[PDB]
């Protein structure tokens, strides 16, 4: 049943993978030979071929996301022969490093070994890869309040936070085997962090704001012809945005937008003033300047959405279904000014995928 269900994810992914990989011919026997595998051991093993295709295959698959016109050159990084702690360990670091690639940002995914029993072999409890963590004590919240219950989960570890708004949360992970995660200080030299500034306003600095380079999401599964990589971190680069109309910005994150209306001198008494909309506007247009000035990697909404049309554009060209989620796919700042907002998408769960999963925390 878990064996035919698997079965039937196998033979529709190879026979799509192996067609888009111009080979066609071979997916007979190799499906004869996966069958065979899933009958003897209960599960099969991706090639190296399957796996990159199938990570590829899946950013293209992934309904909320403006940034797959690039899908097809996303960096994966096989690490399914991990074992230890330590090799896992290295592995987050080295998934840093080689993603920031000095500010160049490499859209690049670590695949670790796969479940089998449904039984984890290796388990991410951070969220992202690089995260602020976030503090509440009666009444006073310090942080990122996003981060509070993954924070005070690191401190039952016996790692303690220096309560700065941008404390660097450690990688947070278990081995199959083990009860308890470990953690581990990220080292400060792979991390790259930007100042915002404003292109114009001096004081805005005053705000003493940063964010981290990188979003390398690090809680989600990659789902590929049934098998289930629970653990396969992925990251891009920023579209300026999501940091500046939401981390920064929304009441429930870092919110920011009275202390911003304040520094660019203007009153946030009226809602008639539009103070939270031009609020929002300088702070995004802070965010897009620094990270420029930094020589960190980030796309505006605009030039996204301009990307996207070119993506599907090109899925009708290649004869294949586009499938999106217009929540998410709007920006959440100016979404009329894009193409994105005037039209409607299939919102269909097409399969290989990414997938959230349950918190081990909580
Ligand atoms: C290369 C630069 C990239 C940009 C600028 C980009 C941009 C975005 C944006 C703007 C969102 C919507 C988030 C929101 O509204 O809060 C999104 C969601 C998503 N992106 Fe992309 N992305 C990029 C790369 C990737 C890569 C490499 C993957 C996977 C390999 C990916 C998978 C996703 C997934 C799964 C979601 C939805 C996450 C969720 O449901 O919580 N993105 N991305
Ligand atoms: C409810 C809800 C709606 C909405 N639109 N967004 C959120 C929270 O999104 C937070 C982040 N922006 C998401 C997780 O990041 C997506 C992402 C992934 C990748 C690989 C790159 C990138 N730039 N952005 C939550
Ligand atoms: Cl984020």
């Amino acid at each position: 049943e878990e064996k035919e269900i698997l079965w039937n994810e196998a033979k529709a992914f190879i026979a799509a993978c192996y067609q888009e990989l111009g080979k066609a011919a071979e997916v007979k026997d190799r499906l004869a030979d996966i069958k065979s595998e899933i009958d003897l051991t209960g599960s099969y093993v991706h090639t190296k071929e399957e796996l990159e295709h199938g990570a590829k295959m899946a950013w293209r698959n992934s309904n909320r996301c403006i940034g797959r016109l690039f899908w097809n050159s996303l960096n994966v990084i096989d690490r399914r022969d991990v074992r230890t702690k330590e090799e896992v360990r290295d592995a987050l670091f080295h998934h840093i490093e080689t993603a920031t690639n000095n500010g160049k940002i490499r859209p690049t995914i670590t695949i670790f070994p796969p479940e089998e029993k449904g039984e984890k072999q290796v388990e991410i409890w951070n969220h992202q890869l690089i995260r602020y963590a976030g503090y509440e004590s009666d009444g006073e919240r310090i942080g990122d309040p996003a981060s509070c219950s993954l924070t005070a989960a690191c401190e039952e570890l016996g790692w303690r936070g220096e309560r700065t708004d941008f404390d660097l949360l450690p990688l947070i992970f278990r081995m199959k085997g083990d009860e308890q995660p470990v953690w581990y200080e990220l080292p400060r030299s792979l991390v790259i962090e930007v100042p915002i500034t404003h292109p114009d306003i001096e004081a805005f600095s005053d705000l003493e704001l940063k964010w981290y380079g990188v979003p390398i999401i690090s809680d989600m599964k990659l789902e590929v012809g049934g098998i289930h990589y629970n653990a396969a971190p992925f990251n891009g680069w920023y579209m300026g945005t999501e940091i500046g109309a939401r981390n920064l910005a929304d009441e429930k994150r870092y919110d920011k937008l009275k202390k911003v209306a304040s520094v660019i001198g203007i009153a946030a008494d009226y809602n008639t003033d539009l103070w939270k909309d031009q609020a929002l506007v300088e702070l995004n247009k802070a965010v897009l300047h620094s990270y420029k000035k930094q020589g960190v990697s980030i796309v505006d909404h605009h030039t996204a959405a301009s990307q996207f049309k070119r993506f599907e554009e090109q899925a009708e060209e290649a004869g294949r279904k586009l499938t999106g989620d217009w929540t998410w796919l709007i920006p959440p700042i100016s979404p009329a000014a894009t193409h994105i907002f005037h039209r409607s998408y299939d919102n269909s769960i097409v399969k290989p995928n990414y997938f959230y999963q349950d918190k081990p925390y909580e």
